[PDB]
């Protein structure tokens, strides 16, 4: 509620997902972060994860939808232009009294540049230890 000031000014994209149907609402900035203009994708879609992250991500979604464990992951997605970016994705599901998810709401942020510099550092450290 004070929320929309939040998800907006961080340059975040909002998402609202139905677990049974697969349907997803996307904010204009979500579409943008995927590399798409507002009109280049509908406000609702019903495959882009990097092959190396796919298992990790799906597993964390399961840990959330089943064990309630926190959902907050970083991973690579293929943008409109087939180029990969890193996003952080965080969200919270809603369950009925039967323990089943009927909704999940969250956001994404583009964290590519931080991930670039972390790996750059990481590689510098490896190489120094090889000397």
């Amino acid at each position: 509620e004070r929320f929309q000031l939040a998800v907006s000014g961080a340059s975040a994209g909002l998402w609202d997902w139905n677990p049974k149907t697969g349907a997803m609402y996307l904010s204009p900035h979500f579409k943008k972060i995927m590399g798409y203009e507002d009109h280049e994708l509908p406000d609702e879609i019903t495959e882009s994860i990097h092959p190396d992250d796919r298992a990790r991500v799906l597993a964390a979604l399961k840990a959330h939808l089943e064990h309630r464990d926190t959902y907050d992951v970083e991973y690579r997605v293929r943008t409109r232009s087939g180029d990969f970016r890193w996003i952080q994705s965080r969200g919270q599901a809603l369950w009925n009294s039967a323990g089943e998810p009927y909704r999940m709401v969250g956001w994404i942020m583009d964290v590519t540049d931080r991930k670039r510099d972390e790996d750059a550092l990481r590689v510098s450290r490896e190489e120094l230890r090889r000397l």
